């Protein structure tokens, strides 16, 4: 694997109160001349991933996005239902990352290699920010470094 993704880490956050969420730890090591950060750790949720896969599904050679875990009729805390739909998102990150027309998303790669929120993102990549989409990278790496992740 040229890149290695790992969903892990699930927490409910906020828990009992009318805004508590679900979110997952997005593990990334590659040293492919793609990613600015050479190792990154995020936490997103899954509406944010619903969000990611409308942006991947607008790419120039038309290939497909693979699917994600299903939408709930209900906020869903159960252990088993945190573990399934983290196993899906990985296999979507998995998936995603085999693709080099997909690895061209500006997005994706502020999705995955910093702690901009969505409209962040959109704003960055529509040239609305004074930081471009590497700075925002770098600053994150320089930032949220805490020695995690030994060196192979
Ligand atoms: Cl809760
Ligand atoms: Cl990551
Ligand atoms: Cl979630
Ligand atoms: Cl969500
Ligand atoms: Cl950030
Ligand atoms: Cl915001
Ligand atoms: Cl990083
Ligand atoms: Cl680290």
């Amino acid at each position: 694997e040229v890149i290695t993704v790992r969903v892990q880490d699930p927490r409910v956050q906020n828990e009992g109160s009318w805004n508590s969420y679900v979110d997952y730890k997005i593990f990334l090591h590659t040293n492919s001349k793609a990613f600015t950060a050479k190792t990154s750790c995020v936490r997103r949720r899954y509406r944010e991933f619903v969000w990611l896969r409308k942006q991947l599904q607008r790419n120039a050679g038309l290939v497909p996005v693979p699917e994600l875990p299903g939408k709930s009729t209900f906020f869903g805390t159960s252990d088993e239902f945190i573990e399934k739909r983290r196993q899906g998102l990985q296999h979507f990150l998995e998936k995603v990352l085999q693709s080099v027309v997909l690895l061209s998303d500006s997005q994706l790669h502020l999705f995955l290699q910093s702690q901009l929120s969505v409209p962040e993102i959109e704003a960055c990549v529509s040239g609305q920010t004074k930081y471009s989409v590497e700075e925002a990278i770098h600053k994150f790496a320089l930032m949220n470094l805490e020695h995690h992740h030994h060196h192979h």
